[PDB]
């Protein structure tokens, strides 16, 4: 159920990249930017990098506040 994903406060970048390569077996790097609030840039990042990401806590937030609000509809 999505009332059981975290809050947002609770979203790391972890949480992030976790969220962001299931949401990306349905939908192209291209659509997921139109959706969230990750922009182009920080998307290929995630998706590319060999380090981790580099997401400021009020980005995590603001990310899970949409993805939360993205699978309820």
């Amino acid at each position: 159920h999505h009332s059981h994903m975290l809050p947002p406060e609770q979203w790391s970048h972890t949480t992030v990249r976790n969220a962001l390569k299931d949401l990306l077996k349905d939908m192209n790097q291209s659509s997921l930017a139109k959706e969230c609030p990750l922009s182009q840039s920080m998307i290929s990042s995630i998706v590319n990098s060999t380090y981790y990401a580099n997401v400021s806590a009020a980005k995590c937030q603001e990310f899970g506040r949409w993805y939360k609000h993205f699978k309820k509809t």
